[PDB]
């Protein structure tokens, strides 16, 4: 199996962990597992900890600025790992973890509650208004008398793990997510309906999108674009929003006067496939590989939105370019449009080794 470890400044102090990234799926959180490995003789007589603190965090530009800044811990576990006390179940991959670090190793675990925010970073663009903002999930292993103290960096370890979204297994009774809607055009219908095959949709998956268009007027469809949109909604220190495409399928398709179409459009949404990556939720840092788009942030009612931190939601819109006649020079032509709600989810979990530095990849 493949374990993940850092070091801290010092080298008198690491932390290791079985994955990157844990699952919430609904009802129930992945557990942070591992072991940090200690040296006795530097550790004179102090403790070893190991925090765990889901922060929301809003301004300071790519790295560090000096301007505005806002920060709130909405979440946070810490636990005394060194000395041991209360021996208990430890995971397979803790136990290997153990029989190969040696006796200076010693478990965590964290069960994080559910409910908890996902992963979620944003940077700003040049047709945004607000500041960067995100929240993140760390996990910080030091030493000390008690959690008390002020920690420094030069004996501590710092790891920002992310915490992905899955559409529960417990999911079923799905309405029909559709629409058709009718435009006039010099009195005369101009119907535009549209239609998703499923309920939740998973990251590097294929969106079909139907689409129904009787068009009953003298005028001409030029155009068809399918785009899939990202709202972001920041509720905590900033009303900030972000409403952006990640992905646009323009099309060939027309229809004439008094013509119907019935089509399937597919289409991926894709971190990859975008350009433009700023002003865009994402789960982690831009110049990251494993990065992917923000998933569907999970609302339940009862709850104040703003414990979230950001609100990420998504939409499929189908937009018809017509012309006051689509021909010629006519082309002062108008636009007419429908949209979908979008839920974009994690994939999801299935069901010797080998030590690799945690340092998320640039690609």
């Amino acid at each position: 199996s493949k374990v993940y470890k850092k070091t801290c400044p010092n080298a008198k102090l690491s932390i290791y962990l079985g994955k990157r990234d844990f699952v919430d799926h609904v009802e129930h959180v992945e557990p942070v597992d591992g072991v940090v490995l200690i040296d006795p003789e530097y550790l004179k007589d102090r403790k070893v900890f190991v925090t765990l603190t889901c922060a929301f965090r809003y301004g300071r530009d790519d790295l560090d600025l000096i301007g505005m800044s806002f920060r709130k811990d909405l979440y946070s576990l810490a636990t005394q790992v060194y000395p041991p006390e209360t021996k208990e179940p430890l995971t397979p991959l803790q136990e290997k973890l153990m029989k190969k670090l040696g006796a200076h190793a010693y478990p965590f675990c964290f069960k994080m509650g559910t409910n908890l925010p996902c992963s979620v970073t944003l940077q700003p663009g040049p047709d945004d208004t607000g500041k960067s903002c995100g929240v993140d999930f760390e996990v910080k292993a030091f030493c000390a008398e008690n959690l008390e103290e002020k920690i420094h960096k030069r004996n501590s370890v710092q790891l920002v793990i992310r915490k992905v979204q899955f559409a529960p297994a417990n999911l079923g009774v799905a309405p029909k997510t559709e629409i058709t809607r009718q435009f006039m055009l010099s009195d005369r219908p101009l119907h535009l309906e549209a239609s998703l095959d499923k309920e939740i949709y998973y990251h590097g998956e294929p969106i079909n999108v139907n689409v129904k268009i009787n068009n009953t007027t003298g005028k001409i469809v030029k155009k068809i674009k399918i785009i899939v949109e990202q709202v972001t909604d920041v509720v905590l220190f900033s009303l900030d929003k972000y409403v952006k495409t990640v992905c646009a399928e323009e099309t060939n398709d027309t229809v004439a006067a008094n013509s119907t179409l019935s089509k399937t459009f597919s289409v991926t949404p894709m971190l990859a496939n975008n350009r433009e990556k700023r002003g865009l939720a994402l789960d982690g840092k831009l110049k990251h590989e494993d990065t992917n788009l923000a998933s569907t942030t999970v609302i339940r009612p009862g709850m104040d939105k703003e414990v979230l931190g950001i609100l990420v939601s998504y939409k499929v819109k189908v937009h018809l370019v017509v012309a006051r006649g689509g021909i010629l020079g006519d082309l002062t032509s108008s636009d007419v449009a429908v949209e979908l709600p979008l839920t974009l989810m994690h994939p999801k979990p299935s069901d010797d080794i080998i030590i690799e530095e945690f340092a998320r990849q640039k690609l």
